[PDB]
DNA sequence: CATTAGA
DNA sequence: TCTAATG
C-alpha cells in the first residue's frame, strides 16, 4: 500500500505504455499481474531476486525493479515520459471517444495536438465531436450544488410524463460526494421487468422529454435501453452560463432495480464487501439480482427484492445508508 | 461485461 | 459481422 507503492507504480506506468502506445496485451497483461502480486506482498521488497521469487516475477521485471531500487528511476520510463509519439497518444485519449486504437491512427496520420483534433474534425466520428466540442466542460468536476439543480430537473420531467417512473440519481452524488464526475440516472417501470418483451419508446419519451426542455443538449449514444448524452442547466439569467455534462440513464426491468442500483451506488468497495459477504450468508449478488446458494457448489433461484432493504435483510446485514457505503 | 456506433 | 469506446 505504500512499502510496495514506487514498484507497483513504476510497474503500472509500464504495463500501461505497453497496451495504449504498444499493441501488446501480453506485457501489459504482464506488468499487471507482478504488479499485482508485489502489492499485497508483506513486505519492502529489497531487490529483484526477492521480488522475483514471486509468481509472475519474471527475470524481465526483475531487473526493472533492481534499477529502480537502485537508482530512484528508470530508463524506460525516462524514454518514455519523453516520447513525443508516446506522449500524444496518451493524451487524444482524453477526448471521449478516442481509445487507443484511434489514438494511434491519429497520431499516425499527424494529429498530435488537439488544434489538429480540430483541422481535422472530419476524421472524427459524431461521438468525438462532441468529445473534442465539450472537451473542457468535460474534463470538469461536478458541484454537488449543480448534481442537487439537475436531480431535480429530471425527477420533475421523468415525473410529468408519467408518474409511473421510478428514478434515481446513483453514484457518489447518491452517496454524498461533493461533486461527482457526470450523471448516473437508474430508471424502471412497472410495466418493464424481466419478461415483458420490452417498451424501448419506455427510454425514448424520457429521454424526448428532457429535450424537449433542452436539458439534454446532444446524443453520444442513444439505445433501447441506455442513453449517453450531454447536459446543461439553464444558464440563468446570463453572466453565467453553466458547463456542458455528461449524463447517462438506463431502462430497467422493475424486477431488477434495487440490486442494480444498489450495485452502481458503490462504492467499488462496499459493493465488494457487502458481496464477499452474502457469500458466507448463502447468496449471491450481481448487478441484477440475489440467489440463495447451494451446496453442490453453485444454485440459482432469483429471490424477490422490494427495496435496497429487502436485499440487506436477505444477506441479514445493517441497512446502511449511501452516505456510509463507502466501502 | 454488456450495450452502442460504425464500417 | 467484428471491432472499438464507454461505463
Ligand atoms: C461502480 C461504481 C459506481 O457504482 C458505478 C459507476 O459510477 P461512475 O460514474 O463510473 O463513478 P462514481 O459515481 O463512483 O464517481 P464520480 O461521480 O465521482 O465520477 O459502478
Ligand atoms: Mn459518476
Ligand atoms: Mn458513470
Ligand atoms: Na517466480
Ligand atoms: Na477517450
Amino acid at each position: 500500500e505504500t512499502l510496495n507503492g514506487g514498484i507497483t507504480d513504476m510497474l503500472t506506468e509500464l504495463a500501461n505504455f505497453e497496451k495504449n502506445v504498444s499493441q501488446a496485451i501480453h506485457k501489459y497483461n504482464a506488468y499487471r499481474k507482478a504488479a499485482s502480486v508485489i502489492a499485497k506482498y508483506p513486505h519492502k521488497i529489497k531487490s529483484g531476486a526477492e521480488a522475483k521469487k514471486l509468481p509472475g516475477v519474471g527475470t524481465k521485471i526483475a531487473e526493472k525493479i533492481d534499477e529502480f531500487l537502485a537508482t530512484g528511476k528508470l530508463r524506460k520510463l525516462e524514454k518514455i515520459r519523453q516520447d513525443d509519439t508516446s506522449s500524444s497518444i496518451n493524451f487524444l485519449t482524453r477526448v471521449s471517444g478516442i481509445g487507443p486504437s484511434a489514438a494511434r491512427k491519429f497520431v499516425d496520420e499527424g494529429i498530435k495536438t488537439l488544434e489538429d483534433l480540430r483541422k481535422n474534425e472530419d476524421k472524427l466520428n459524431h461521438h468525438q465531436r462532441i468529445g473534442l466540442k465539450y472537451f473542457g466542460d468535460f474534463e470538469k468536476r461536478i458541484p454537488r450544488e449543480e448534481m442537487l439543480q439537475m436531480q431535480d430537473i429530471v425527477l420533475n420531467e421523468v415525473k410529468k410524463v408519467d408518474s409511473e417512473y421510478i428514478a434515481t440519481v446513483c453514484g457518489s452524488f447518491r452517496r454524498g460526494a461533493e461533486s461527482s464526475g457526470d450523471m448516473d440516472v437508474l430508471l424502471t417501470h412497472p410495466s418493464f421487468t424481466s419478461e415483458s418483451t420490452k417498451q424501448p419508446k419506455l427510454l425514448h419519451q424520457v429521454v424526448e422529454q428532457l429535450q424537449k426542455v433542452h436539458f439534454i443538449t446532444d446524443t453520444l449514444s442513444k439505445g433501447e435501453t441506455k442513453f449517453m448524452g450531454v447536459c446543461q442547466l439553464p444558464s440563468k439569467n446570463d453572466e453565467k452560463e453553466y458547463p456542458h455534462r455528461r449524463i447517462d440513464i438506463r431502462l430497467i426491468p422493475k424486477d431488477q432495480y434495487y440490486c442494480g442500483v444498489l450495485y452502481f451506488t458503490g462504492s467499488d468497495i462496499f459493493n465488494k464487501n457487502m458481496r464477499a459477504h452474502a457469500l458466507e450468508k448463502g447468496f449471491t449478488i450481481n448487478e441484477y439480482t440475489i440467489r440463495p446458494l447451494g451446496v453442490t457448489g453453485v444454485a440459482g433461484e432469483p429471490l424477490p427484492v422490494d427495496s435496497e432493504k429487502d436485499i440487506f435483510d436477505y444477506i441479514q446485514w445493517k441497512y446502511r445508508e449511501p452516505k456510509d457505503r463507502s466501502e
